[PDB]
C-alpha cells in the first residue's frame, strides 16, 4: 500500500508545438475562464509553451521544444547563438521546476496532437509509478467504453528529456488524428474529458477515496521503424492501406506494411506479432519514424490513498 | 459540333504548396518513371512548381505562389523585399507560357491536396469550355462510383492569379482529406487515377475521337464563410461536429455552423440552401475562410473533335 501527499501544483501545458491546435486552443480558453479546470484545493494552472510557434501556427522555432529537457542542455550558458526553444525551455524548467527538485511542479499535463488515427491516449513516463497507474485506470474507467490507450515509453536509454519531464508527475495527453493546423470539435471534446476525468482524480485522491489496487493495459515501445529511403534521402513507398488509420491493432510478420509507387508490398517481416503506434504522423517524417512497435503487456498499481 | 486544335504541350505541376505531399510524390515519380503518363504524341511534362517549399516541407517561403500569377507579377521588376514566389512565377512562366500566348503549354495540370474532407475534385475556371467540361465528364465516368464533383470558379480574383492559369487549357486537380505533412497511400492512388483518365482523353481526343454532347453537375463559390472571431482576433468558435467533414452535402437554414466551447450554436440560417465547400482546411484560416458556400449547376457541353 503506497502513501503520498496530496498534490497541490497543477500546470497544464498547450501550444509545446504551436501547430497542434486543440491544446492551444483549451489553454487559451481556460486561461481567459478558468472554471473548466477549477478543483478545490488545487492551483491548475493552463500556460503556453511557444507563443512564437503558435502565434505563427508552426511546430517548432529551432528546434524540437519536446527534445531539450535533458539537464544537459538546461544548464548551458547562455548566449546569442541559443537556440529559441532553449531560451524557452531553460525559463520554463525555472518556473515549472527545477527538473527533478522538491521544488518542481507537482504535475505537468502536456497537451498534443497527432494526425495518426490513435484515439484516446496517454503516455506514462515511468511503469512504476503507482499514482499514474492508479489516475489512468481511473480514467479509461470512466471514460469507458471510448477507448484511452496507454503508452509506456520508459527505457532509460531513451526517456529522458521532455517539457513534462520535470513534473513531479509528468503526464501526456495526446489526441489524434487531427490535421495540424486544424480544429475539429470532437478532438476538443475528447482532450476535455480527459483533462476532466485527470484533474478530478486529483481532487479526489485527495478527498481520501483511497483507491483498491489494479494493473492497466499498456503499450510498451520497442523501437521506431524508419521509412524505407532511397540512396537519395526521400522515401520510395507509402503506408499500406490496410496498416494506414490501424493503430493498436496486432501486426504480423506477413501482415502488408508498407507500398511503393510500383506497387510492390513489403511486409512486416520478424517472428512476432507487434502493436503499431504513431503510424504515419506527418511530424515523424524528420525523426524517420513511420510507426513505433510497442509490445503489450499489463502494469499492477498498488492500492493509493493520501497521507 | 465543336472543332479544336489538337491539344500537344502538357505540364503536370506538383508542389505549388510544398507541404501538398500527394503531388510532390507522383510528379518526383512520373518524373523518373514516365510510362503511366505517357500517351503517344505528348511531350507530358511533369514539374515541381515550389522545390525551396517543398525542401522545407512548408506551404510557402514568402507568400502563395498560387496566387502571385497576375500580370502585375509576371512582369514585375525584382526588388529587395519582393516575395520569392513572385520571382518563382516568372520562371516558372518562362518555362511553361508565356501565359496569355500562342505559346503558352496546352494542359497544364496543377495537383493539390485538402485538410478538408471533399474527395476528388476537379476545379473549373471556365464555365464556357466545352473541351474541360468533355475532360471533366470524361475523367467523372472513368471513377465512377467514386464521387468526383466539380468546383467552378467564376469570380477573376481567385483565378486569374493562379500557377495553373499561365497554360492554354489549366486544369487544378484537388484530393483530400490528407493532413498536410503526410503521404496517405489511397489518396495517391485517387489522383493518379484521375489523371491517367485525364491524359487518357486528351489522347483520345487528338486522334480524332468525336465526343457528343454532355452535361454534369457543378458547384460555382458564392462566397466565403470565415469562423467567429473575437475582438483580439481569435477563433470564437470551431466547426460543427454536423459540418464537419460533410463537404458538398447540402446546408439548410438550420443545420449549425460553428460551435463554441460554451456549447454556443450558430446555424447558417440565411435565407437559402447553399454547398459548403473547403470546410474546415488548413491552408485557409489564414484567408477567413472556416468554409466557402457555392452554388449548384449543370453545364451542357456541345460535341467535339479535333481539327
Ligand atoms: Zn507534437
Ligand atoms: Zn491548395
Amino acid at each position: 500500500c503506497v502513501a503520498e501527499e496530496p498534490i497541490k501544483k497543477i500546470a497544464i501545458f498547450g501550444g509545446t508545438h504551436g501547430n497542434e491546435l486543440t491544446g492551444v486552443f483549451l489553454v487559451t480558453h481556460w486561461l481567459k475562464n478558468g472554471a473548466e479546470v477549477h478543483r478545490a484545493g488545487l492551483e491548475v494552472k493552463p500556460f503556453i509553451t511557444n507563443p512564437r510557434a503558435v502565434e505563427k501556427c508552426t511546430r517548432y522555432i529551432d528546434c524540437d521544444l519536446n527534445r531539450v529537457f535533458d539537464l544537459e542542455n538546461l544548464s548551458k550558458e547562455m548566449s546569442e547563438d541559443l537556440p529559441y526553444e532553449v531560451r524557452r525551455a531553460q525559463e520554463i524548467n525555472h518556473l515549472f521546476g527545477p527538473k527533478n527538485s522538491d521544488d518542481a511542479y507537482d504535475v505537468v499535463f502536456d497537451l498534443h496532437n497527432t494526425t495518426s488515427n490513435m484515439g484516446c491516449t496517454l503516455i506514462l513516463g515511468d511503469s512504476g509509478n503507482d499514482f499514474l497507474i492508479q489516475m489512468f485506470h481511473y480514467i479509461k474507467t470512466c471514460m469507458a467504453p471510448l477507448p484511452c490507450s496507454v503508452y509506456l515509453i520508459e527505457h532509460p536509454s531513451l526517456k529522458y528529456a521532455t517539457t513534462r519531464s520535470i513534473a513531479k508527475y509528468p503526464v501526456g495527453i495526446e489526441v489524434g488524428p487531427q490535421p495540424h493546423g486544424v480544429l475539429r470539435a470532437d478532438i476538443l471534446d475528447q482532450m476535455r474529458r480527459m483533462l476532466k476525468h485527470a484533474l478530478d482524480f486529483i481532487q479526489r485522491f485527495n478527498e481520501g477515496k483511497e483507491f483498491p489496487p489494479c494493473a492497466i493495459d499498456v503499450y510498451k515501445i520497442m523501437e521506431k521503424v524508419d521509412y524505407p529511403r532511397n540512396e537519395s534521402g526521400d522515401v520510395a513507398a507509402v503506408i499500406h492501406p490496410n496498416l494506414q488509420d490501424q493503430d493498436w491493432k496486432p501486426l504480423h510478420p506477413g501482415d502488408p506494411v508498407f507500398v511503393s509507387l510500383d506497387g510492390k508490398v513489403i511486409p512486416l517481416g520478424g517472428d512476432c506479432t507487434v502493436y503499431p503506434v504513431f503510424v504515419n504522423e506527418a511530424a515523424y517524417y524528420e525523426k524517420k519514424e513511420a510507426f513505433a512497435k510497442t509490445t503489450k503487456l499489463t502494469l499492477n498499481a498498488k492500492s493509493i490513498r493520501s497521507t
